């Protein structure tokens, strides 16, 4: 392979407020705060990662390597990482959320033409990886985040791998068959990934398999049984999810073809879901709360040789 020259970029606690939690869980918490990078006169909003101790530390410093090594407009990169106590990670603050939140929350706002142009950007986000010969291995909604809702990156880069390389709880519910039966780990078992993702949002957060155990799955899917078509899917929709889901991996799409799909689509988004009242929806896009924010600079505009 070719060497990897990316930046680990490393950032003094002093450096950023640690405003709020974000979220919490058994898997360590994530903050919202604001980092002023040191005597430059500019302040960016960020989410901090974190949290035996030596051995969450490793896991999480695979993940900044991934991260790090990423640049793409939707891929979510590194800012940098704090080195006090328990490793943090710095990333652009992604206000809205992730994306299954926000559908969830937003169900009855959400139009055709968004819903299409996140299949859109959320492929090239993949399409990306692939060319950096990165599989994902942890694609679903709940990673996928929301800069403003024309603007989704993915994130969640834990257990990425090299394609070939081999290197708690496994997400069943969006792993390709072969990967549940084999441990086998493509580019297009990634795809398989994205299929779950895409349905995901085309029923506005369901849970797949609901009710359903993991343990029950990879015989569910021998069987030829797959997810149901969602209630706004064209057929056209539903089987570009169903060629997502084929038993041989190299017949399901590659992302590039995903990119070309739904981009066709997204040029006339109410020939391909079919929403009540789709016309009518705006989604909402000062927004930076603390008043001496006139100083902010989104991570997006904020570039280091
Ligand atoms: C579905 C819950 C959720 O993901 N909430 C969330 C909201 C905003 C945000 N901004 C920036 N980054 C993240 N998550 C994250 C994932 C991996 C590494 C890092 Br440093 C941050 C979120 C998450
Ligand atoms: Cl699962
Ligand atoms: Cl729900």
């Amino acid at each position: 392979e070719a060497p990897n020259q990316a930046l680990l970029r490393i950032l003094k606690e002093t450096e950023f407020k640690k405003i709020k939690v974000l979220g919490s869980g058994a898997f360590g918490t994530v903050y919202k705060g604001l980092w002023i990078p040191e005597g430059e006169k500019v302040k960016i909003p960020v989410a901090i990662k974190e949290l035996t101790s030596p051995k969450a530390n490793k896991e999480i410093l695979d993940e900044a390597y991934v991260m790090a090594s990423v640049d793409n407009p939707h891929v979510c990169r590194l800012l940098g990482i704090c080195l006090t106590s328990t490793v943090q990670l710095i990333t652009q603050l992604m206000p809205f959320g992730c994306l299954l939140d926000y559908v969830r929350e937003h169900k009855d706002n959400i139009g055709s033409q968004y819903l299409l142009n996140w299949c859109v950007q959320i492929a090239k986000g993949m399409n990306y990886l692939e060319d950096r010969r990165l599989v994902h291995r942890d694609l679903a909604a709940r990673n996928v985040l929301v800069k403003t809702p024309q603007h989704v990156k993915i994130t969640d880069f834990g257990r990425a791998k090299l394609l070939g390389a081999e290197e708690g709880k496994v997400p069943i519910k969006w792993m390709a068959l072969e990967s549940i039966l084999h441990r086998i780990y493509t580019h297009q078992s990634d795809v398989w990934s994205y299929g779950v993702t895409v349905w995901e949002l085309m029923t506005f957060g369901s849970k797949p398999y609901d009710g359903i155990p993991a343990s029950e799955i990879s015989s569910i899917l021998e069987k030829g049984e797959r997810l149901p078509q969602p209630p706004i899917c064209t057929i056209d929709v539903y089987m570009i999810m169903v060629k997502c889901w084929m038993i041989d991996a190299d017949s399901r799409p590659k992302f590039r073809e995903l990119i070309i799909e739904f981009s066709k689509m997204a040029r006339d988004p109410q020939r391909y879901l079919v929403i009540q009242g789709d016309e009518r929806m705006h989604l909402p896009s000062a927004l930076m709360d603390e008043e001496d924010m006139d100083d902010v600079v989104d991570a997006d505009e904020y570039l280091i040789p």
